[PDB]
RNA sequence: UGUAUAUA
């Protein structure tokens, strides 16, 4: 009749008016794994202002932790006790699940409990959770679920305590490549770039530079490179802008690497933009200047447009004096009218 | 005219 109870309450939730948490004492597991009972627990926890009601079920939560954390409805019940305002309970709760954290990190509901704990609890408990992640970190970083736990770790824990995550990006020669071209691993790389110290990220970026071409034009790798441009050193931007400038047409005409140039133009210094415009207007002795060839391309026309929006009036004037002759012919090409229309603002001198 | 992340 525990089951009949929850049938009663799915029928007449009016009969849940006068019902409090301490009353389901003993039936917590059935309630928390039920859609209606889980909502009752959650709502009661959020509206009760009686600490002793909430404490009365806590021992049942701690005892059934392992069965609630990867349950479709139970995982919410567990997360409610990782709230700000239940801090007396964080340690007991972390202890109920610590030994199975290497499994929970891969599971689609329990990994939400781990992300909540990392969001709310204090640094020693965070580190205690991370200590278990160490055991599975490489598989975890590439997992659809585990990578969110790792990303959350990186946002919420001080840089020094995720050195082992950086050390995992640098495990082997090709690990940074393998992660950058992986749909989940690449988010971990990006989180590291945004939040680790420059001493931590320097060997990461250096690994990225070694296979820069391949990562830049990868559907996930290009966002890794974009993050390097934004969070890397001035010497990284110089190395990157020097490379794209030397190969401006090749990077500009590929689907993924063309976003890399756009990022250089948005983050780059006047000196950086000058290299890119300078490469774009180079009078290649027997062919059209590559800024005109770029405007004929399916991806690179978005790049030329980014130059006009991002460079200095002086530099823009070099673009205009280079592109003005070819405007007849450019209107012919696919979308050439739309491409030049969006540029009309600049050619009405 | 061109790109990405797990719950009722
Ligand atoms: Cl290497």
């Amino acid at each position: 009749t525990t089951d009949d109870l929850l049938t009663r309450y799915r029928a007449n939730p009016a009969m849940m008016k006068n019902l409090k948490l301490s009353d389901i004492r003993g039936a917590l597991l059935k309630f928390a794994k039920d859609q209606v009972g889980s909502r009752f627990i959650q709502q009661e926890l959020a509206s009760s202002k009686d600490r002793f009601e909430k404490d009365s079920i806590f021992d049942e939560v701690v005892s059934n932790a392992d069965e609630l954390v990867d349950d479709i409805f139970g995982n919410y019940v567990v997360q409610k006790f990782f709230e700000y305002g239940e801090e007396r309970h964080w340690a007991r709760l972390v202890d109920a699940i610590i030994d199975r954290v290497p499994e929970y990190a891969f599971q689609m509901y329990a990994c939400r409990v781990l992300q909540k704990a990392l969001e709310k609890i204090n640094e020693p408990l965070q580190i205690k959770i991370l200590s278990q992640i160490r055991h599975v970190i490489h598989r975890c970083m590439k997992d659809q679920n585990g990578c969110r736990v790792v990303q959350k770790a990186i946002e919420k824990v001080s840089p020094q305590y995720v050195q082992f995550i950086v050390d995992t990006l640098l495990e082997s020669s090709n690990t940074i490549y393998e992660m950058s071209v992986d749909p989940y691993g690449c988010r971990v790389v990006q989180r590291c770039l945004e939040h680790c110290s420059p001493s931590q990220t320097k060997p990461v970026i250096g690994q990225i530079h070694k296979r820069f071409d391949e990562i830049a034009n990868n559907q996930y790798g290009n966002y890794v490179v974009q993050h390097v441009i934004e969070h890397g050193s001035e010497e990284d931007r110089m190395v990157i802008v020097t490379r794209v400038s030397n190969n401006l047409f090749e990077f500009a005409t590929h689907k993924y690497s063309s976003n890399v140039i756009e990022k250089c133009l948005e983050q780059g210094a006047v000196y950086h933009k000058s290299m890119i415009v300078g490469a774009a207007c180079h009078h290649q002795e027997g062919s059209v200047p590559i800024v005109v060839q770029m405007m004929k391309d399916q991806y690179a026309n978005y790049v030329v447009q980014k130059m006009f929006d991002q460079v200095t009036s002086e530099q823009r004037r070099e673009l205009i004096l280079t592109v003005r002759p070819h405007i007849p012919v450019l209107r012919q090409f696919p979308h050439g009218k739309h491409i030049l229309a969006k540029l009309e603002k600049y050619f009405q001198k």
